[PDB]
């Protein structure tokens, strides 16, 4: 199976004019990266409501992943779930983004682009979606086997899965943000992978990356440590090869040089008093 190349891109998806759009929509920036990392309980409400819609929109465009199906019509499907429970995709218009979720197939890290590209049998593809409803976004990402997909590959999948879990496992108030990525990288690393650097968790909430930053590796020097009403997303990105990545000509499509193939997974995660609480959850 070979490496990917560059589909077609279908023509920009309407959404109708009543439900909101991101002040970024339209504009080569978004004014984010200084919103507070703590929410108030108004906003934590509204980020389950905006959650539990990705959380749809996730599934529904996951259970159209076949060999045969594009990942323009995963794109249409996650587009489709968005806009009919009244919420805007954040990815759409977001930095000039052309597409309402990243679809990232076999060696693309992330930030695939939704296109013609025909999934084969034994890929594997991840979809990300996040949806604006309320003032504020909701993220979650699942990579998603299409047909007889190879040991190595579903192996890879179920680690990353599992990693994943075990981060969100950890999220409790007063333990340090630096927690996640150590279990997450020492997950990884027992079973040979290796954990994306250069692609990072965020924090998450009237802005869609509000500045927070989440690391998937091991980095001590993060200082922050976790308070209740935080909100922020674990989206590891596990790769079997090396580390080195290419960006395509699109100024998004992110790939592995080795093209050896990578997975991930993400939920958008609520410190509570005393623990987690995903947000995201289906
Ligand atoms: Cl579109
Ligand atoms: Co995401
Ligand atoms: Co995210
Ligand atoms: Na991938």
């Amino acid at each position: 199976r070979t490496a990917l190349s560059p589909g077609v891109l279908s023509p920009t998806r309407p959404v109708p004019n009543w439900i909101a759009r991101p002040e970024y929509v339209g504009k080569p920036a978004a004014q984010e990266g200084s919103e507070p990392w703590v929410q108030t309980p108004e906003v934590i409400e509204k980020m389950r409501v905006a959650g539990r819609i990705a959380a749809g929109a996730l599934a529904e465009a996951g259970k159209a992943v076949a060999p045969g199906v594009t990942t323009d019509e995963l794109d249409r499907i996650a587009h489709e779930y968005l806009v009919d429970n009244g919420a805007y995709p954040s990815t759409l218009g977001y930095k000039g983004f052309p597409k309402s979720c990243n679809t990232s197939l076999n060696e693309v890290i992330c930030h695939g682009i939704p296109d013609s590209t025909v999934i084969t049998d034994g890929d594997i593809v991840n979809i990300d979606v996040t949806a604006y409803i309320g003032g504020v976004h909701g993220d979650t990402n699942a990579t998603f086997p299409a047909g007889d997909v190879a040991d190595e590959h579903r192996l890879l999948v179920d680690r990353t899965r599992e990693a994943t879990m075990r981060a969100i496992n950890t999220v409790k108030p007063g333990r340090a943000l630096s927690v996640i990525g150590r279990v997450i990288e020492s997950y990884a690393n027992r079973f040979g992978y290796n954990v994306v650097r250069d692609f990072t968790g965020h924090g998450i909430g009237t802005t869609f990356h509000n500045g927070l930053v989440v690391l998937h590796y091991d980095q001590p020097a993060v200082e922050t440590i976790m308070q209740p009403g935080m909100t922020f997303t674990i989206e590891p990105m596990i790769n079997l090869g090396a580390l080195d990545y290419e960006i395509w000509d699109d100024g998004w499509t992110v790939v592995t040089k080795d093209r050896k193939w990578t997975a991930q997974f993400e939920h958008t995660l609520l410190v509570t008093d005393t623990g987690v609480e995903i947000l995201t959850a289906l």
